[PDB]
C-alpha cells in the first residue's frame, strides 16, 4: 500500500504542529478535484473546530480559503444552523476589508463564550497579506500560492475523499 | 469470521464520540428481526443509562425510537421495577407533544438527582421535527427514515442479537 | 489446557461488574459436588470480602445460599475466630425473618467501622424474595433457582474446586 | 532450567499478600540443611525490613523463627551493629512470655520512630500459640508445624540459597 | 540504509543531556557543506528555541556560531521579522565584547518576556574564552576548535541537510 | 557479543540500591589499567553527582578512593574549575584525620546549598574505618580490601573504559 504509507507517515509528520495551543493556522482548498465536498464539509468544521478551536487557551481560530465560483452564503447559512458562527470579514457584503479578518476575538472564561470560532473568506477577494505570516499553510490540491515564503513551513497534498484528511488531522482513527 | 472482524473496526470508528459527555443521540430499531428481545432489551437499556447517563456532566438523555406494532406500557412497568423513570410526552393519554419529548431535565448537583434518565417513543406517533438536529443517529436496521441529513452524521448497521451490540458501545469485553 | 480457556473467557465478561463499588450480588452453591469445599470455605471468604467489602463506598454486601443439609453454626463459629461477623436474619428462633437478612448496615466514615460485613442463610429456609432484585445471580454448580428472570442476569458455571472460582474473581493471578 | 520457572511462577502468587501494609507474617527456617546461612542472614533480614517494615503504616512486625540447635545472641549482636532493634521476649530470664512477643509496638508518625522493627525467637522455646493467627506461614525447608491450620495460607518451599528467596519475596530482579 | 542507524542511535544518547531545564549549550556550524541552508535556518531555530527557550525555567539562552563569510545582519533582520530578538555583543561598533554576549537576562515570570531568546554571533569576531566552559559543544561539519577540552561533552557530527539534525536533536518525529 | 549480557545483567542487578535517595556508597578504582582514565574521570565524576547528589533529600555524599601512586591535586583543581567541591580531611596537614572525612554536611532547602558534593581521598593514607560500616561498596579492578565483612553487600567488576560503568549505573542510555 504505497499510497496508504503516505497517509501514515504525513500523519506521523504533523504531530507535533498539532499539539500547540496557539497558533496560526491557513487552509487552501480545490474542490473540484475533490468528490462529495458538498456533502462532507460541513461535519469536517464542526469536528475541527470541537478539536482544536473548543476551548479558551485557543487564542486564534482557523482560515478557510477556497478557490473557484463556489457560493459561500450557503455554506454560511448551514454552518450557522449547525451551530458555529463566522468572520466573513465584510462591511456592507461588497468585498473584503482584510483587517477585520485577521482580528482578535472577545473570549470570556467563566462561562465561556467564543465571539467565532472560524473565518471563511475567497481567494481572490483576499487582496494582500497579513502583518505577520502564518505559521502553517496546508494547500490541499492547489500547486501554487502568493503566500508561499522561505520562513513558513509548507505541506501539500492530493486527497481523493475528504476523509483521508480527516485521518492525517486525528479525527478519525481507521484510514 | 467476517462479522467478527467488521464489529472491531466499528468499535474503533466510535471511541471518539462516546466520550464526549454532553451530546444528543438517537436510536431507531425495529424488534421483528431481533431474536431475543422482550428479554435483553431492558439489561441493554439499564446498562447504557449506567455508562452514558449515570452522572451531572451528562446533560441531555438519549431517545430510543421502536418501530411496529410494540406495546410501550408493559416496557414503561418493566423499567420502573428496574429502576428507571422515563420521558414519554404525553400529557393527557393519546398524543405526543414533540416540545415536551425534547425538553431538558433538572439536575441537582449535591445529592446527585435526576429528573428523568431517558426518553422514549413510538416512531409513528412522533409527527414532526426537532428545532435543533441531532448530532449521531444510529439506525440498527432500518433501511430509511426520514430525519436523515448531510449535516448529520448516521451510522446503519444490521444485527443478529442485542448481544452484538454491547460490544460496539463499549458494555462488554469480549464476543 | 482448553478448560483452561474457558476460565479465561470468563475472567473477561465479569471484569466491568466487579469495578462497581456498591451492587446487590447473590450467591447460591452447592457443596457436594466440589472438592475440598470445607478446607477452602473460610478462606475464600476472607479473600472476597477484604477485595469488596472493606470500604466505605461498599455500601451493599453480599450474600451467599449454601444448598443441601448443611451445618451453619460451625462455619459462623469459624468464620468469627477469623475476625468477621455475618447477618443470619434470624431472631433467637428457627425462623428467618427475611425483611431483617436484606437490611442496611450502619457505617462510621471516620475511623472506619461496620456493623457487619458479609451476609449468610441457608435456601430452604428462605421463602420469599426481595423488593430490588439482584443485579447478579452467580449460581455455582446448581441448575435452576426461583429468583431467574428477565431483568437479572445470570452467571452458571460448573467448578472442580473452589481454586478455579478464585481467579475468575480476580483474588488469585494466576490460574 | 525448569526449576527457575517454578520460582517465577511462585514469585506472582504473593502478590497480593505482600502489597498490604497491615498484616502478620510468620517464617520457620532449618538452616542445616541452607549453604552460606550466617553469611546472608543479616543482609537477607535488613533488606525485610527496609522494604516491608519501615513506615508507620507498617503495624505489626514480622516473626522470625529458626528450629535446631544455633544461638541467637550473636545474631542479635550483628543486627544491633547493623542498625536494627528485635523484641526476644524475654523479662530477664531464660524463658520467653508470649504476650510480651507479639505485642503492639509504640509508632511515632514526626519523626518516625519505631519500638521494633522485627522479632526473634527459637521455636522449640516458645511453648503455646498466638491469640489471633496467622494471615500468612512460610515454612522454609521444614514439613510439619503445630501451627498448621485449615484457615492459614500455608506455603512450603525448598530452597538451596538464600538468594532464591529474596526473588519470590520482590527484592532481587534476577535470579 | 545502514545511515539510519547511525542517527537513531545518537539521538538516544542525547535525551540525558536535552531534559535539563538550564545548561550551556554552544554550536558551531560551517555552511558551504550543507545544501539548502538560508532556506532551512531560521525555521530551525524557531523550532529549538520553542522546545527550549520558551518557558520561564530555561535560564541560559544557546548560541550561535558560524564559520565563513556570511552575512549575518539579514538573518538578524529575519529573525525579527519572524518575532526573535538576539544579542550579539555589538555596541555600536564592529568589535565584540565577551562580557555581554555571555550574559544573563532579565526574566519576569507572571507575566512572561524574556530580553533575549537566542546569541548569534561569527567565530572569526569572537576572540578570547568564556568564563564557565560550556556543558555541551557541538560539531557540525567542523574538524577542529579552540574550545575542545578534557572536561567539555564534545559531540561531533556530519550532515547533509539540516532536516537530519531536527531528528537528531527531538525537533521532528521521523526521518 | 557475550559482554552485552554481562553488563546487562549487572545494570539490572543495582537497580534497586540507587533508587534509595540517602545510602552510604564507597568507591576503589585503580587507574593503572583502565584506558584513558585522566580525560574522562572528571565527566565521569560531574554525571554522577548530577544525579544522586544534587537534591535535598540526599544527605551522604559518595566517597571516592584511589590506590597506587596518583596527585590528587589536580584533580582537585580541576574539579573546583568545574563547579563543584570536595572534602579531603585535612586539617592543613599532609595527615588525613578520619572523623572530619565522614561528617554530615550543612543542607539549607530554600534557597539550596550544599557544603559539599562529594569526598576524594587516597586509598593508603586512610588508616582506621568508619565508625558505622558502608551499605555497599563498589570494588573496580582491586582484587581485596580490608573493608570486606559478611554485612556489606561487596560488588566486584572488571572494565577497561570507563563508559562502562556510566552505562551499569544509568548514567548513559545505551552501550
Amino acid at each position: 500500500a504505497t499510497k496508504g504509507r503516505m497517509f501514515s507517515s504525513l500523519r506521523k509528520s504533523l504531530r507535533s504542529c498539532l499539539a500547540h495551543n496557539s497558533r496560526w493556522r491557513v487552509f487552501v482548498i480545490n474542490p473540484l478535484t475533490i468528490e462529495n465536498f458538498d456533502d462532507d464539509i460541513v461535519r469536517f468544521i464542526k469536528a475541527f473546530v470541537q478539536r482544536y478551536s473548543s476551548k479558551y487557551l485557543h487564542s486564534n481560530p482557523p482560515l478557510f480559503m477556497l478557490t473557484g465560483d463556489y457560493d459561500l452564503s450557503v455554506l454560511q447559512k448551514r454552518l450557522y444552523d449547525a451551530g458555529l458562527r463566522c468572520e466573513t470579514g465584510k462591511v456592507g457584503g461588497t468585498d473584503v476589508i482584510i483587517k477585520e479578518l485577521f482580528r482578535r476575538p472577545i473570549l470570556i472564561r467563566n462561562p465561556f463564550r467564543m465571539e467565532f470560532s472560524l473565518r471563511l473568506a475567497k481567494r481572490d477577494e483576499v487582496i494582500g497579506g497579513p502583518q505577520r505570516r502564518p505559521d502553517e499553510l496546508f494547500l490541499i490540491n492547489v500547486a501554487d500560492d502568493e503566500w508561499k515564503h522561505e520562513d513558513v513551513n509548507v505541506h501539500g497534498f492530493k486527497i481523493e475523499r475528504l476523509s483521508d484528511l480527516e485521518y492525517i488531522l486525528q479525527l478519525r482513527s481507521d484510514y
